[PDB]
């Protein structure tokens, strides 16, 4: 038996590394440069800023930063996902909650994150994590971040878990803290969530596309919002025939 | 029914939309640079070069360029893989080639790259297409490019095709052709094979992902070669649960 295709590309194929790898390198650079010259907005949303009109957290004079997810963004949860494909049970929470309480042994760095955070602290930058793991397993995660070569986080500074505030996986919450603190000036995910909650909640896949190419929201990515394959879970594996493929562009074989 | 979890990702959710548009945003921010200040390399590998120790062509006064493989890369092949995702019958020799005569009424832009490819003739650079699909669906190939808004390829100029040489799916050959009248600058493509045969024609699964990791190859992406998500077909789905998920990273549920 082979492992499903999703996990085949991810976790397997030299693809997904060099994907892996080219989005921190163009992190890299964009944030070389926004240390060079401080901007003016963060990369951060505004509250009350929707996706129709976006505008951002000013930056003024607040420590540099970066915000990260930590599952399928920096961090591979090889282990759980193994026993995703042997059982056909991805969906499971109280599996999952386990997997963030014993899973530190079975984790691997995305292609290239335990390289880019050590090159983000050597410039000056702080590393910080914004996961929808749960507060309760906070040590633990940062014993799997730790052991994924990423460095160390703390809960409350570095390390902001689902749970820390009364809106369970919304993290425009969370983003609001680490804005409040901190210019963020590159913010990584695998899902749209990542970055604002704007984009789930409500909005179809096909809504959710589209969304991505509105011209304010279009010009973040590779610039400021760096994004990092997922095909394997999340709310990229969504949507039925009608809506993965238009009406327009449909085609039979003889 | 619900499309493969692959299909629901590239070509249904946004985070594979924003995956595309991030990576076509470094590559006209990395071609921009290039034309201030003309590189001394190019981008495609000189022969005889391997993995181990590479070297590239040098890129001289010769004309700038952009290469790019179409299908997955420029182009979305929405009407085959929805007859994939109907049939499942996705590695077919005679649908593909129906489809490479037939296809131009059912194909798509990746997320920017229509955008991108006026961009880059807006610059000066010209755009070159290097694919496997076959020298004799030329035309057809074409008017496909032309209706997903890639502009004008011309075959033999332009557009390069499988059976152009006595090579088949190798590209190297054609790799040499087009770096011997050209400077390319950038090369995007989705899988391995659109970098350097060497990635292909041996390689295990396990080594190919540690290949994207040579220090001289690993520099690469992102900053020259640009890469695009391909979790629906081709080599980036192979592989057992040995070479998936290595075995110190594995994991059971209680
Ligand atoms: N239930 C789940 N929670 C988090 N990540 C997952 N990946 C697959 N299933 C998951
Ligand atoms: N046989 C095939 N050739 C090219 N692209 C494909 N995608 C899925 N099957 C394919
Ligand atoms: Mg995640
Ligand atoms: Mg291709």
């Amino acid at each position: 038996e082979t492992p499903p295709a999703g996990m085949q590309y991810l976790y397997g194929s030299g693809e997904a590394s060099a994907l892996s790898l080219q989005a921190y390198q163009a992190l890299l650079a964009h944030v070389a440069a926004k240390v060079k010259v401080r901007p003016a907005d963060s990369v951060i949303l505004a509250e009350g800023a929707g996706l129709d009109d976006p505008r951002f957290v000013p930056c003024g004079a607040k420590p540099l930063a970066a915000v990260f997810d930590v599952d399928e963004t920096v961090m591979l949860n090889i282990g759980y996902e193994y026993h995703a494909a042997r059982t056909g049970r991805g969906f499971d929470t109280a599996a999952w909650d386990a997997w963030e309480r014993t899973g530190e042994a079975a984790v691997a760095p995305v292609p290239g994150a335990d390289r880019m955070v050590r090159a983000l602290r050597q410039m000056g930058v702080t590393v910080v994590f914004n996961t929808n793991r749960a507060a309760g397993n906070a040590e633990p995660t940062v014993r799997a971040i730790k052991a994924a070569g990423l460095g160390d986080a703390v809960h409350g500074q570095t390390l902001f878990l689902s749970g820390d505030d009364a809106m369970g996986s919304r993290k425009d919450g969370r983003r609001a803290t680490i804005a409040a603190r901190y210019c963020v000036i590159a913010m990584g995910g695998d899902q749209l969530g990542d970055f604002s909650d704007l984009f789930n909640g409500g909005p179809s896949v096909t809504a959710r596309r589209a969304a991505t190419m509105q011209p304010a929201i279009a010009q973040m990515w590779g610039n400021g919002w760096f994004v990092l394959p997922n095909p394997v879970y999340g709310s990229g594996l969504k949507g039925g025939f009608d809506e993965v493929f238009p009406l327009d562009k449909r085609w039979a074989a003889p």
